[PDB]
């Protein structure tokens, strides 16, 4: 059935950090979360360039971001040196996390929350450009297939085999390169972090 459920998309404000760090806990393995810190800082700094998904009065739903010169700045760096890399004025807006809890999955909430933000980075001013760093959820099936191969190897349908990087695909993202030792502690994905990016120029 269609769900009709009462859906709220706002801006964090302060008082929502302790559900954000829930959220974090729920969707994510220890090794995959941001830390405490990292959830404020977005909230606290860039408010504009978060949005916070409300089912009723419970937060189910988050996509975060920040604004960086270019995308060059993100070789050779791990996860934790990010939010370092954030300036006011920055051309390409880095899509950092979505955040959906796991209960709510499979309802085309990811799909929905990110379509909004491209859309809303599109209308920023000044911003050329928009990058998100992802991972893949199922190279342990295709190892020791070469990563560099398996984030272009497709299926029937031409769409990609991995369902973390056809999410980006069906979106219009084009994967552009691996970046090693992105997620130190991400062995399943031998630290590799995926770089996408999306062309705004139409929207
Ligand atoms: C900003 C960044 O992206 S960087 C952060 C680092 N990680 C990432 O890059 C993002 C990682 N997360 C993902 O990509 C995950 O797919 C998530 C967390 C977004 C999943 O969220 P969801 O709300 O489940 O996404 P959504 O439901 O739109 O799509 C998942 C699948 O369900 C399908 N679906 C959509 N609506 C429905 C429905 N009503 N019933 C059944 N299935 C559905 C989609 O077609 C998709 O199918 P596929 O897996 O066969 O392609």
């Amino acid at each position: 059935c269609f769900e009709n459920n009462y859906y709220n998309l706002r801006h964090p404000k302060i008082e929502d950090l302790r559900d954000l760090i829930a959220l974090e806990t729920l969707c994510w393995s220890e090794n995959l979360q941001v830390d405490n810190e990292e959830i404020y800082r977005r909230i606290f700094k860039i408010p504009q360039g978060q949005f916070i998904l409300e089912l009723e009065d419970k937060i189910v739903g988050a996509i975060y971001s920040q604004r960086i010169d270019n995308p060059q700045l993100l070789d050779n760096k791990t996860c934790t040196q990010v939010p370092l890399l954030h300036t006011e004025s920055g051309v390409v807006v880095q899509l950092l996390a979505v955040n959906i809890l796991p209960e709510l999955q499979n309802q085309g909430l990811g799909d929905r929350l990110l379509e909004f933000m491209l859309q809303y980075c599109a209308q920023i001013s000044g911003v050329e450009k928009v990058v998100a760093v992802t991972l893949c959820r199922n190279y342990p099936d295709y190892s020791p297939m070469p990563m560099a191969e398996y984030i272009h190897q497709k299926n029937e349908s031409g769409l990609l085999v991995d369902p973390l990087l056809r999410f980006h695909q069906i979106h219009g993202a084009k994967i552009e390169k691996l970046l090693p030792g992105y997620r130190p502690k991400d062995w399943e994905n031998q630290t590799c972090g995926v770089l996408v990016s999306y062309d705004i120029q139409h929207r």
